[PDB]
């Protein structure tokens, strides 16, 4: 069936549905309403879709209710199963979208299923670029993502407008799995960057120093990170809440070592990352910000 105009004329070709209205979603989606490009949504938990429908934006039933509706399809869910099913499960994208609709996977995962979800995808002539992004809630909130994209070069270009209304600095990294390549990478680094400044500041309160102090020379040479600028004022007033929720960093922990094994890399700080991140996960702490690890 064809259906009735929405908030993106169809002649544009730019019509974006955005599915996952997370931490990162809601605000990343809100830009792209800001921008002209957001359509419709979808998301699991209804009420989360409310702010949006109060804009007018078209809150669909399922995956594939919006992917009939849209060009361009932005998904920013969990893990790679939850992309899955929203893809391919009953009532998921590929049961509604037409060729030549492109599915952009913002969510962070592996190049290898980058690989999988674009090879399925092709099947039913569908599009598919892996774009992950840094810069954590704050850059969603604030539009300043750096957003690493896999794929086709022709479609990071047609797709440049719509990452510049979420994000600054756009990369194009490469094929398929580039973006999420790119990703593991970065992960090693925010990882070990957390755990570094969470190490420091157990040590800090043990020697009993000024907190003012500490936050002021660490937030310099080379000490400094973004872990820091981020999360150090949320930590210091005992703000544990997300930010980036330790289960997905976990997640995205497994996926870094399960390419290194692939690739006869050992990455020591990796694994002992992982380790700290599971027990977190299993002591029940997985929705807490990265942040709180050590301090939960
Ligand atoms: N937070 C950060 O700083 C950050 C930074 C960069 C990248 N990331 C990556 O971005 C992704 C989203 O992170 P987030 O922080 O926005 O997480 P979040 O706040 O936990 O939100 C996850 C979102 O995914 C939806 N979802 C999860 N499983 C699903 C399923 N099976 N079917 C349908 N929807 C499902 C959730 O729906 P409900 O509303 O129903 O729960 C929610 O909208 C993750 O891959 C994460 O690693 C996060």
């Amino acid at each position: 069936h064809h259906h009735s105009s929405g908030l993106v004329p169809r002649g544009s070709h730019m019509r974006v549905g955005f599915i996952g209205l997370g931490i990162m979603g809601g605000p990343m989606a809100t830009h792209l309403l800001k921008a002209g490009f957001l359509a419709a949504v979808y998301n699991r938990t209804r009420e989360k879709t409310k702010p949006f429908a109060e804009a007018g934006v078209y809150v669909a039933e399922s995956p594939a209710d919006l992917a009939k509706r849209v060009d361009v399809v932005i998904v920013m869910v969990s893990d790679a199963p939850d992309v899955e099913q929203v893809l391919f499960g009953p009532s998921g994208v590929v049961e509604g979208a037409r060729p030549g609709l492109i599915v952009v996977d913002m969510s962070t995962n592996s190049p290898d299923w980058a690989r999988k979800f674009a090879e399925r995808l092709a099947q039913y002539g569908i599009e598919f670029l892996d774009a992950p992004v840094t810069g954590g809630q704050k850059g969603a909130i604030e539009g300043t993502l750096t957003i690493m994209v896999g794929g086709k070069e022709e479609l990071f270009h047609r797709l440049l407008p719509i990452f510049k209304a979420m994000g600054r600095d756009i990369v194009y990294m490469g094929p398929v799995g580039y973006g999420q390549a790119m990703m593991l990478v970065n992960q090693v680094v925010v990882a070990l960057n957390t755990v570094a400044m969470v190490e420091g500041l157990k040590l800090a309160k043990a020697l009993g120093l000024d907190m003012d102090k500490v936050a002021e020379v660490l937030t310099r040479g080379a000490a400094r990170s973004g872990a820091i600028e981020l999360y150090l004022p949320k930590l210091l007033k005992g703000d544990l809440s997300p930010g980036f929720k330790a289960e997905h960093l976990k997640k995205d922990l497994g996926y870094v070592l399960e390419e290194a094994r692939k690739r006869g890399v050992k990455l020591p700080g990796a694994e002992l990352a992982y380790e700290l991140y599971r027990k977190m996960v299993e002591d029940g702490a997985g929705s807490l910000g990265i942040h709180a690890l050590g301090f939960y």
